[PDB]
């Protein structure tokens, strides 16, 4: 064991204990690859924890500056200001692979944004959180997940990305709604006739259901859109990817058998992963 493969270990740590389903699935990518995705998750990771570290913008900015060294220095020593483990992975995946350091830097302005939360009024806003804090990641990814990179990969991949994002909002009403977090558009609250305080107070209706389901099925369409444009990733990533969607695409179903509650997470079992990775594993 090097130093460098400590520092990924770390990395793959992160992933695992904030999310079962997606260690599940990029677990099982090739060696180098799998890597390169434990770094950049838990760089993402990392900055989406980052303002509870104090309870202000210090410890995000030198994650910020960090990353620049990087992207600026990317074969210089750095002596990393905020996590090193996690910067040394990650410059040691830069100096193999193109990553997009813009994309980093819209997450992290989407963490900065968040500090001052107010409701989305319109979906389109809510699609731009997306974007910023789930479409970047796939942005991120992209290089890794696939063997030559055009315009139409990174449109997959970021759409991915928004439609897990999509599906955790759906998940997390209710645990989103005690920390002071609604991200269903009040455009889309008020036509639907839906109030989350009140729903949470006195348990779910049809309006409520009628608005879970109208996301849901905006979810179920692009994770429809990924699927059909798969071929863009590469030939190894590709049921990788398909786990991690359909995985994710089970937490849909999830909700609704626990009748839409608000007052636990739900969750898709270890073994049923193990099941849709059979399914999937037969058709590659
Ligand atoms: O977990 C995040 C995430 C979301 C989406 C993808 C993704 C994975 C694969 C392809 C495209 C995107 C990765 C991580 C990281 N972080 C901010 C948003 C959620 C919650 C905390």
């Amino acid at each position: 064991m090097t130093m460098m493969d400590m520092n990924f270990k770390y990395c793959h740590k992160i992933m695992k204990k904030h999310s079962k389903s997606f260690s599940y699935a990029f677990d099982l990518l090739p060696e180098d690859q799998r890597k390169a995705v434990w770094a950049i998750y838990a760089v993402c990771r990392k900055i989406d924890d980052s303002i509870d570290v104090y309870g202000d913008i210090q410890f995000l900015n030198q994650i910020k500056e960090d990353i620049q060294s990087i992207e600026k220095y990317p074969y210089e020593y750095h002596h990393f200001q905020s996590d090193r483990r996690i910067m040394m992975a990650l410059q040691h995946v830069a100096q193999h692979k193109n990553i997009a350091f813009q994309s980093f830097y819209n997450l992290i302005d989407t963490v900065y944004k968040d500090q001052h939360f107010t409701m989305f009024e319109t979906d389109a806003e809510l699609f731009g959180y997306c974007y910023g804090v789930a479409g970047t990641v796939g942005e991120v990814l992209t290089p890794i997940l696939s063997d030559h990179e055009t315009h139409q990969t990174y449109d997959v991949a970021r759409r991915l990305g928004e439609s897990l994002q999509l599906i955790n909002i759906l998940r997390d009403v209710g645990e989103d709604f005690e920390n002071e977090r609604i991200y269903f558009s009040k455009q889309r609250l008020k036509q639907y006739e839906v109030d989350i305080a009140e729903v949470y107070q006195n348990g779910v209706n049809n309006h409520y259901i009628d608005l879970w389901e109208y996301y849901a099925a905006i979810a179920e369409k692009d994770f429809r859109d990924v699927m059909d444009q798969i071929k863009v990733f590469s030939i190894e990533a590709q049921p990788i990817i398909e786990l991690a969607a359909r995985i994710y695409i089970e937490i849909l179903d999830e909700v609704r058998q626990a009748n839409y509650t608000l007052h636990e997470r739900v969750f898709v079992e270890k073994r049923k992963k193990a099941k849709l990775f059979h399914e999937i594993n037969s058709k590659y």
